[PDB]
């Protein structure tokens, strides 16, 4: 094995490089959303700026996962990253749902990799978790549904989507 | 007695602390407010900044008294802080307009306890109350008029709300 | 349910609003020590200075559980802040023995929210509390001993309290 | 009469000539104290300081009573300012002792000039006394207060008042 392995069990080894994967998909997912709201006949800047910062967050998640793989010893194990579910995403409100419902999906993912660790009495897993990950997730999540509850109170169509952009630009 | 006490009335030792426990009401009200405007589902920021400020104010008056009553003689007697009339405020507008209501019935007081004050001749009682209290809250009770009266010609509810929000962030 | 709330038990939700209504308790304790401290007849500037600056910080923990409990998509709910139990604290020695007992009873709290936390799974609730709260209860329990060991030898009455209340000024 | 004297009845220019007087007299018991706590078989610096500044403090309360007098039309009348009640003040909680007194004197004289104005509807005059006058006297009974309970607990005597003596300082 790895000169450096202790303590680290095959079974948190691999849903780690599952949820390597699953930050990947989820950055592609915001790339996706960041240049659809750049269409000519989209044009929603603050939208935009906001995915592209997301998208780039998620792919510095999965780096971080990737670095700790190596720091603890197992072998990063890269699968294909799945093309994003659509390839239009609707109305800002729509693109805001979507995220919600993903970061949630991956707020699963995150809790349940916390109960492997846990179960297999991995502190410094349930640790690097709750620090790095698990506030991060949460404070994501909050933020996303102040963002749709500010946008259904600003419009969420037309006149106050407009304005509501201009927030997150 | 205090080897400090001179023409410091009873009654207006006794009309000082419960004052005392209004301002900390006051203050407690706005809190309740100030992170009503945090949840998820109201998400107005500029209305949470507003009633924080309003409490950090409220409790600094009652401090003012506490410090007066020591400054006179006086002894001050905390008695328990009643929970706000409310746990949700509604829509913005309603919130200041239990504001407006709040201010008021605080003026009267402070007005009754000038009377008092005046009855007794104490002119250093009745010369705090002007400077410190008095136009303070005639101020508060004009700002927040002029913001309801804003808040109705921008919305009150929905797409004005929100950009009326902005105003106050 | 709010969209945002995700593994948030309505156990450790109410036991948050409870947590949130003692720490305002600590802290109006901490208030009418403050003040009793500027009495004429007792006149301990640098105890005053101490107990307004905890009652500060009780009142910033109150606020994060507040800011917590939104966060999560808990609703707060705020209670009555009873009076402090005493309206006369004593010597500073006889003070500081009042805070020490105080913070190790909101310390137990903490510990039990932790068991709550705990045993529903919320890992970042338990998180919370070691980050956040757990150690600055440690802390200042660490920091008010040290002062009643020093105060002990300083004085504790008379001369010495008078030359260690320099010291926490 | 003056040309500029308008509302500004006799009796209220006989009161401020006789508070002139008092306020000098005040502010030559604190020169005497002072001095008095720098002969070489006393050598109480701190308390030397303290009561030239008293004694420079009650001097300009003098000259803005004398100001005020001309500022109203009224003609200043100056009369042979006494002999201060003792030569030897004795200890540093004798001579707070002996200031708390008088102060307290000045305060009942000030609240009886008040009381004359007011029967005189002079709402000038009322506002001097309270803006100028009644605060800083209230503010400086509560300081002297405060001092005689700390140097009790430092002291008073000996030791305690030495060290005492340097807070001031
Ligand atoms: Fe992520
Ligand atoms: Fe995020
Ligand atoms: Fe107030
Ligand atoms: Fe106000
Ligand atoms: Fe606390
Ligand atoms: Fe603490
Ligand atoms: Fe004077
Ligand atoms: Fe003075
Ligand atoms: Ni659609
Ligand atoms: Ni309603
Ligand atoms: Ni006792
Ligand atoms: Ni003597």
């Amino acid at each position: 094995a790895s000169q450096v392995r202790q303590n680290y069990h095959e079974d948190c080894e691999a849903s780690i490089n599952k949820q390597i994967n699953m930050e990947l998909y989820a950055s592609y997912v915001y790339l996706s959303m960041a240049y659809y709201f750049e269409r000519d006949d989209v044009a929603l800047p603050g939208f935009a700026k906001f995915f592209k910062e997301s998208s780039d967050e998620e792919r510095e998640h999965a780096q971080t996962f990737m670095k700790y793989q190596n720091k603890r010893g197992g072998r990063i194990v890269l699968q294909e990253i799945a093309a994003p579910s659509m390839r239009e995403w609707g109305t800002g409100l729509e693109a805001l749902q979507a995220a919600l419902d993903l970061e949630k999906q991956v707020n699963q993912s995150l809790l349940e990799l916390h109960s492997t660790a846990s179960g297999n009495n991995d502190p410094h897993l349930t640790k690097l978790l709750e620090d790095e990950y698990l506030e991060e997730q949460v404070d994501s999540i909050k933020k996303i549904g102040d963002m749709i509850t500010k946008l259904k109170r600003a419009g969420p169509h037309g006149h106050g989507e407009y304005m509501f952009d201009k927030e997150l630009n």
